[PDB]
């Protein structure tokens, strides 16, 4: 059919049910993403935001939502600069 009604164990689970697991654990991550990815395209709204990797920059510049979000991933490995810390 179009979808297995199911969501149990002890049977015969499609591959998707892996999917809807492995989701949760980079979820994690994403919320840090967010930050990056919304950085590169919304913006921060802060006066010292001249950042290579911001939108809200003096400069008024910045990139799409996918050139946004892979950038954001490249962001979180190296943990880029960030407009609002937490001391
Ligand atoms: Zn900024």
């Amino acid at each position: 059919g179009s979808h297995m009604a199911t969501a149990c164990k002890r049977s015969g689970e499609p591959q998707s049910d892996d999917i809807e697991a492995s989701r949760m654990k980079r979820a994690a991550a994403k919320h840090l993403i967010e930050r990056y990815y919304h950085q590169l395209t919304e913006g921060c709204g802060n006066e010292a935001c001249t950042n290579e990797f911001c939108a809200s920059c003096p400069t008024f510049l910045r990139m799409d939502n996918n050139a946004a979000a892979i950038k954001a991933l490249e962001l979180y490995k190296i943990n880029a600069k960030l407009c609002d810390p937490h001391p």
